């Protein structure tokens, strides 16, 4: 990398005291040196800002893809919600009707029983009548 | 801005064909414009590059945000849920058995009805034959 | 560095004595190293309150995401709470139902138990009558 | 706010002609402007980016102060399911104990009703025999 070279051909090269040509090329050198560097970290820095920001848009596109994802959750709990309420209060009005007839239906039995109760007693005295009857019947012939 | 005056001392440089003297000007010229080149459009490179990383940064917080705000609204639809369900699953017990019951009282009262008739019909027939066992009383032979 | 030659002009600045002109232009220099310090010194504390803020920002995200966790863990917790309190409800309900009838199977249990008491008295009263009546018609021999 | 007389001395400035004072002063006045005009726009700078930065600290307070009141209601809910685990376990004996005891109760039960069945089967023969007895001794008598 001796750049006096690309500067300068070697007839004029030879006009120089040596010191000077070294004093030259040493400048020449850290210049040199300075832009290589330059390019060296600029190049390192744009490949490496690109990679964080490449990163940080798939934690982005993740971040949106649970968000979605959670939003139709949501609806599709409310949606389930909506629907339970309905049955709940279809259930809780048919368990009132059952009730009613529950109770329709005791009051019913009960007055049954009673009915029963007092044809059975007739029955009874009904009996009672005619076996007094066949045996008054048997003491004449 | 010939820096040449500086890397040289001035009996150095007046030693040195003009020709010579120029060549080393323009290229170390050269060389500092590069330079300053660089760092200027790494510079610029490098602002414009944050401001897009910041920028994401706030939509990636914001999704964040939002996220938090769908959470807590399906978490509480999930409660809201479970407690209906259990709610349901009572109803749903309650109203099998309310049934049940109808079924048996139903079965009770069709038999108190067949219980009912046959007693009336068995009345009527005592009636019948007590009527007739009284006019047999009174008889001749 | 000598500023002094573009306030005044050629003739004004060449009748100034010396001590005038050393003077005058180190002030010059001495109020520009102040401005170049000025600018070095916002530049150096620019960076670092820039680098103070991206740190908390940093720290502020990372306590978002622990809340996130931590707020995830409660309310499934409180999910298990719901499932397990009606777990309990129901079993409370259940037992008080067990109970009622273990009171109404102990009053039948007694009521039983009475029954037999009697029957057990109408038994011995038959095997003493029994007897009584056999040695009256033994007696008729 | 004369510059010009802190930097030359008397005798040095009588000698000045008054055009080029004048010129003086109103070239050091700009310049010392061009200070006061830097140190006021740092200040303005520095109190602005250290009111963000509070703003900043109150939001990671905040995050922090959330961080801590969930933490503490998730160790919190963490024991309350712990006793109610504790509660449904006595709760499921309990019940186990009942449906034994229900189970004790219908073998009582099952066991009474055969011994009754035999009391009443031994009652009706005393019955028949104690029928025989009369009607022969109301024959004799």
């Amino acid at each position: 990398a001796a750049v006096l070279q690309q500067v300068l051909e070697r007839t004029e090269l030879n006009k120089l005291p040596k010191s000077v040509q070294n004093k030259l090329e040493k400048f020449l050198a850290d210049q040199q040196s300075e832009i290589d560097g330059l390019k060296g970290r600029h190049e390192k820095f744009k490949v490496e800002s690109e990679q964080q920001y490449f990163e940080i848009e798939k934690r982005l596109s993740h971040s949106q893809e649970r968000l979605v994802n959670e939003t139709r959750e949501c609806q599709s709990l409310r949606l389930e919600l909506e629907k339970l309420n309905n049955q709940l209060k279809a259930l809780t009005e048919k368990n009132k009707e059952l009730e009613i007839a529950q109770d329709r239906n005791i009051a019913i039995q009960s007055q049954m029983t009673r009915t029963k109760e007092e044809l059975e007693a007739e029955k009874r005295d009904l009996i009672r009548t005619n076996e007094r009857l066949s045996q008054e019947l048997e003491y004449l012939t």
